[PDB]
């Protein structure tokens, strides 16, 4: 029974709407026990009042650096950084979640919400969930967002947790 988590989002500080994910923990426990916890915030660290700093139109929303905000930090439940569990799942379309990474193993709490498939992506970032509800504001998201990433609007975790 695949665990559920929520975002709930703000655009500078004014609500948006909430984004809920399956993890898919059945294929990627490790990596989606990183996700979980981080959301839920119950090892004294996670995802509450985070930064989406890298939105690209038709592309993906990254976030989850939650100690830089800029797309240069973040640590894993693990340790500042973990493996790549395995690459079973591939980014077949948009709602995917991702792991963004600085190359081969080297996972740490970033990660990216696909608008779009991403193909060339399988083998390099591993895929652990997928958007279930609140996919219209992870678009409504992506216009905030321009062509090089930088977001005109401050996007945030207003809060996270679990569903189920
Ligand atoms: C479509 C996803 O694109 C990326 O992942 C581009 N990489 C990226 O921003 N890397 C910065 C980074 C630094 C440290 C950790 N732990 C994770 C990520």
């Amino acid at each position: 029974v695949n665990p559920t988590v929520f975002f709930d989002i703000a655009v500078d500080g004014e609500p948006l709407g909430r984004v809920s994910f399956e993890l898919f923990a059945d294929k990627v426990p490790k990596t989606a026990e990183n996700f979980r916890a981080l959301s839920t915030g119950e090892k004294g660290f996670g995802y509450k009042g985070s930064c989406f700093h890298r939105i690209i139109p038709g592309f993906m929303c990254q976030g989850g650096d939650f100690t830089r905000h800029n797309g240069t930090g973040g640590k894993s439940i693990y340790g500042e950084k973990f493996e790549d569990e395995n690459f079973i799942l591939k980014h077949t379309g948009p709602g995917i979640l991702s792991m963004a990474n600085a190359g081969p193993n080297t996972n740490g709490s970033q990660f990216f919400i696909c608008t779009a498939k991403t193909e060339w992506l399988d083998g390099k970032h591993v895929v652990f969930g997928k958007v279930k509800e609140g996919m219209n504001i992870v678009e409504a998201m992506e216009r905030f967002g321009s062509r090089n990433g930088k977001t005109s609007k401050k996007i945030t975790i207003a809060d996270c947790g679990q569903l189920e």
